[PDB]
């Protein structure tokens, strides 16, 4: 009941992806809906959304989110291209697009298309109420001051949510990426609007117990809801958890 409350609210945190075919997002949707009850969300591509959405809903879980990805994996720096996406994304049925940050721009000095892609895409997703989350890519960032500027200018430019990873390279989240990057979050004062999701790094119901516990600890227990955390997961967390509840 330390571990076993921890993991229930874990489970209900997640943001569940594979681990892309049309079957496959299928029985996706079928493992979001638990015997202790509903991850939050499926993370998939977007051209896949339709299909989930249809699922969820015959299944009796409308109220499973769908999130979604675009400029992904990769964070290249044209505009044009991450927008057009996004505005698919927001037309397939999204109700969240993740755009990569373009941190090789960023790792070359140029921190203005970082601020002008994020808020080309906020822009679109806030007219049609999507959430817009931006991932930095930590594992390639890699310095501290990276981590803490990508997040700050995701911020700046309306970032609802800010995101350690892609799961496509090699170091997703850790416990101090994570801790950089909720810091920015606290040092901005911006709690109310920004929400936190390491993806990678959280394989354990025990790991999912140590990162909320650091968001606990800075900002409280109330603090991460669905809408403030997220595991960006596969099924191999969400089975941890469920194992130590039984
Ligand atoms: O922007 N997102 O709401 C969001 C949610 C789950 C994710 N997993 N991986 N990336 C993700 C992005």
């Amino acid at each position: 009941t330390d571990l076993k409350a921890s993991s229930l609210r874990a489970l209900k945190l997640m943001h569940l992806a594979t681990s892309d075919t049309d079957e496959n997002v299928i029985a996706l949707c079928h493992q979001a809906k638990t015997p202790v009850g509903n991850t939050d969300a499926i993370f998939i591509y977007p051209r896949f959304i339709p299909i989930a959405r249809k699922t969820l809903k015959e299944q009796g879980t409308p109220e499973i989110r769908i999130c979604t990805s675009t400029n992904f994996p990769h964070g290249n720096d044209d505009i044009d291209i991450a927008l057009a996406e996004t505005r698919a994304a927001i037309a397939y049925g999204a109700d969240s697009v993740a755009v990569v940050f373009p941190y090789r721009a960023l790792m070359a000095g140029n921190e203005q298309v970082g601020f002008d892609l994020v808020k080309a895409c906020k822009e679109a997703c806030a007219a049609a109420n999507v959430l817009l989350a931006v991932i930095i890519e930590t594992g390639e960032l890699k310095d501290e001051a990276l981590i803490r500027k990508a997040s700050e200018i995701s911020i700046k430019a309306g970032a609802d949510n800010i995101v350690t990873s892609t799961g496509k390279v090699a170091v997703g989240a850790t416990p101090e990426s994570a801790r950089i990057m909720m810091e920015v979050i606290r040092d901005m004062g911006v709690e109310k609007t920004v929400g936190f999701i390491p993806v990678g790094g959280v394989r354990t119901a025990e790991d999912a117990q140590k990162y909320l516990a650091i968001a606990d600890e800075l900002f409280g227990a109330d603090w991460a809801d669905a809408r403030h955390y997220a595991f960006g997961a596969s099924a191999s967390l969400l089975a941890s958890l469920l194992k130590a509840l039984g």
